[PDB]
């Protein structure tokens, strides 16, 4: 059954979370045939910017990702950025994700891969899809046993990104696929995204296959503190899921196998 | 009306350009919601060895192609390389395929044009997508009333292409978009691997665009120009259905430009 | 000796073609260590926008090219966009270019190597380095003598070119080596001049036969390639160093 | 003063470490005019596969190079991964290095400019030139007042970098910077090219900066890291030299940032 991780970018605030997480409680109950899984950051810990939001610590956004869970029974999926952060972190976190910068830091994959947990490694912008197979068998190593790699785009030219749809079926040899949706259209140091690419890139992941789509959603999206131009409003979401359950019905019957 | 421009890369004998000539029929007739056309070069003008096969002639090349376009009633298309050889093709083919390393000589373009044919502009490796509007214009101040643009991959470093699907809503704006599934899959001067070519077909769709080209051959290995792209005369049916159901399905959600 | 192929991008005027056959001129006297070779182009065959100046035909073109070829002395080279401009232009033309977006045009390459002349192949934004290599063995079939590759960037995402300099040392493996100084710096649908010395100083580092760059007495008012056209006043001083840097380096380049 | 880093990629061993710290030792003699700085990775923290070389651990490499400080009077550089690794590693490193895949990673940044000692960035990979200019703002914002930007290649493509020049003078601009000669030709996750080392180096010195990297092996065939891109120990003498050289005539060019 398909996995949809939702959630808003990072954690502005608990008010704004919970009603974040209302919306994705009243999603799994209309499609009870998908997997959701609520995820948010209690820390950018990458922003460009040193005046940027980064978020209000380990503690408080653990506690805030346990309201969601415990207020709407939903998974939870966050990121970690240095070793010690997975054990805490794995205390409300099902699937701890492994930023794009870091899906090569031995170590803190190895520390998520310890605490039990699933693993999510979003593929880094200089990572050649056949280059993932090297950090699958380093979570193996660890101890993981519930595996996902994330497409989440390329490196094209200078702020630039683009998504080689042929990093899909190659990296199913290894793992369970996601399609980032939201960071994929993004232009990184753009300022110092086009959202409306966002949809368009999401059908062509379930045209081709993959076995979960990831998509960050905002109440206000131009009032997010962090990727404003890429976050999606509460009220797409419904539609978006429901062209991805029916582009992935048709189109399953095509997957390649293995 | 999905345009679906399939047939082999190259004239290389008539009797397989016939054999792949009436198999396109034969799913014309079956899939009569699809307008097909023949796609096929008579001459490779940007091969990059000078061993390599490049054809018979452009006399050759138009006979071979009226003889498809009267014996199955099938449209046809073919690409110029030169100023010239405009007029000349637009006797046989209904749209004037412009290469993608030509795309930005105004002349070819500005002849192609005048044919009154439609026209269909291979985007080149090294352009975005946003500057496939000026080539729009050249065209429209040509008189090309039926325009073409045709994704065909990206310059992705050396010996590499990839498909940016942004580009496909955004030549959208001001033109038919058209998918082409062989050559974007292949690797320059690598190549190519035919084990991609149906799933971004499949993604091609769903992202949607007005058609799709591809390329076929009774047996690939027998090919004499992009051999391990060329896609098997045989699956050809399996896809047009595959990519007509995806169709169905994904243009309800196609955006409005 | 080192060359320096100059001149205007293209032929807007018989007269500003002059004015700069007379500057070329004057740079050949004070370094006659340097074989200098005037350069420009009757058509812009490649415009983006149908909008854009691209000449006054090849008629006004060999027209203003062989003067200069005899009020100056220089030795001249234009591009070809079409096969049948080859013997034509040959006949003012020491050395025909291939423009970059044609050089897998095999008829293109034949035809100019059928003049006998000398073919200066562009390497297309589109081509890797060693990739270049079928483009010199075309030229040898079409009979080509004297062959040059030049350097003028690659596709780098959207609208923008890199000079990876490695394909100097690549490229120089089976023909003399050319870098564009004033196209490797433009932006594809826009241009840096402020980067195009620096990256000269890096090609003759590395080493190559010689130096591409277009120059203008004022820029601003360029028909075309406004961006990326060095003010004439700036050409000795660029070629100064040209010389004094290829002296040092000499000694480091490589061997093939 | 012309700044050259320069030491084996990683700690291999000690004894390893102060035979090449030797040479370095006597090329800063022979070159006074050059400020030599030692370098060498106490941890390979981001290899591809789990089965390679990383490293004997903090306390093992500290007091390496330690030793190397000590006995030849050469200032010291190595890489951090991880924050509590600033201040340790500060009792001996005259620059803290930090890693190209973390150069956005804002708790490491400030971690080694809250040590006091300079700072020296490898620039990621996915960065454009333009970018660095936050990166030496966040360093400022955490006290580091000696800052270095080292340019060390861009993705192109998969499995290949390409060294854009122009990022040179565009980072001069907010840090000095370096130029990393052997990771450059690096191609990442390929298993480097050795021949364009020299080359590049040569083009670098040219355009202009502040400062050149380069790991040397005595064996670089039995190297555990990097072993395609280390300049045989021998080498290195002639590199300085032509380096010298070509900054001498070419100085006088650089353009007044």
């Amino acid at each position: 059954k398909f996995l949809v991780i939702a959630g808003m970018n990072a954690i502005e605030s608990e008010e704004l979370l919970l009603k974040v997480g209302e919306e994705i409680k009243r999603l799994s109950e209309k499609f009870k045939e998908v997997e959701f899984v609520f995820k948010s950051s209690f820390d950018k810990a990458n922003r460009s910017s040193i005046h940027s939001f980064r978020g209000h610590g380990l503690e408080y956004g653990v506690k805030a990702l346990r309201k969601v869970k415990e207020e709407f029974g939903l998974k939870i999926t966050t990121d970690i950025h240095e070793s010690w952060q997975a054990e805490p972190v794995a205390e409300v976190a099902d699937i701890i994700q492994i930023p794009a910068f870091l899906c090569r830091q031995t170590d803190l994959l190895l520390a998520a891969a310890k605490t039990g947990r699933a693993v999510n490694v979003k593929k880094g912008q200089f990572l050649a899809p056949w280059d993932t197979k090297n950090v699958v068998e380093k979570l193996k190593f660890g101890g993981a046993k519930e595996i996902y790699l994330t497409e989440r785009g390329t490196t094209f030219g200078y702020n630039n990104l683009v998504v080689d749809f042929r990093s899909l079926p190659i990296m199913k040899q290894w793992a369970k696929v996601i399609y980032d949706a939201t960071h994929s259209v993004q232009l990184p140091g753009g300022l110092g995204g086009m959202r409306e690419f966002i949809f368009p890139l999401i059908r062509a992941a379930v045209a081709v296959g993959c076995d979960g789509v990831f998509m960050e959603t905002h109440p206000e999206p131009e009032k997010a503190l962090s990727d404003a131009s890429t976050q999606l409003p509460l009220s797409q979401l419904e539609g978006i899921i429901e062209a991805i359950l029916e582009i992935r019905e048709v189109a399953s019957k095509y997957y390649e196998t293995i």
